[PDB]
């Protein structure tokens, strides 16, 4: 791909985190904590999973940003509608304003209702991820594999500003404690 000159400095929403997350001081990496992060509660976090938004919100445009996944054994990363729903449980769908892809179980698959499978032949340690609102295409990429299309939302309805998105999973395993990182432009 070509994406790389759109690229955005994206820095994560402290207020929006699920109380047991820690975010950097420099608001670029996040990973889930081994208990409640003694912060107090507000309408805006996610209380049933380990998820949180970027502060930036974008409602025209092109816009790029990469994210570091490596050795996680489970993540959601995308974008979302500013209004999406917050306090209980919920599917990551385009229909909850939701684009999104992600890592479960050793398969990777895209936030449609249902979801749909992805063809990946090499594990990607980093993410891109292009967002065009008024063509209404998400896109993602396979950095560790020379940019590869992992896929393409297209004819999104976005219906709202549109925020990076990011859940680092639960750690019941032991083998998903490593931290969501922006990388440098
Ligand atoms: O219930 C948990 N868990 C963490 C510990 O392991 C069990 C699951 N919470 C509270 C709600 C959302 C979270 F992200 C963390």
């Amino acid at each position: 791909h070509h994406h790389h000159h759109h690229m955005v400095h994206i820095t994560l929403d402290r207020n929006t985190a699920n109380s047991w997350l820690i975010i950097s001081k420099d608001r670029r990496q996040v990973r889930m904590g081994d208990t409640h992060q003694n912060v107090s509660d507000n309408k805006e976090r996610f209380s049933n999973y380990p998820m949180v938004l970027g502060a930036q919100r974008f409602s025209s445009g092109k816009m790029y940003w990469e994210v570091d996944v490596t050795q996680k054994e489970a993540w959601d990363l995308g974008v979302c509608r500013d209004s999406v729903q917050r306090k209980g449980q919920f599917s990551l769908s385009p229909e909850n304003g939701f684009w999104t892809i992600w890592l479960w179980q050793d398969s990777y698959e895209a936030g449609t209702s249902p979801q749909t499978t992805l063809h990946i032949q090499v594990p990607p340690c980093q993410i891109g991820i292009f967002v065009d609102y008024e063509a209404g295409v998400v896109s993602f990429y396979n950095i560790t594999d020379h940019g590869s299309l992992i896929y393409t939302f297209s004819e999104c309805v976005f219906a709202g500003p549109l925020r990076p998105f990011f859940n680092v999973g639960f750690n019941y395993s032991g083998g998903n404690a490593a931290p969501l990182k922006l990388c440098p432009l």
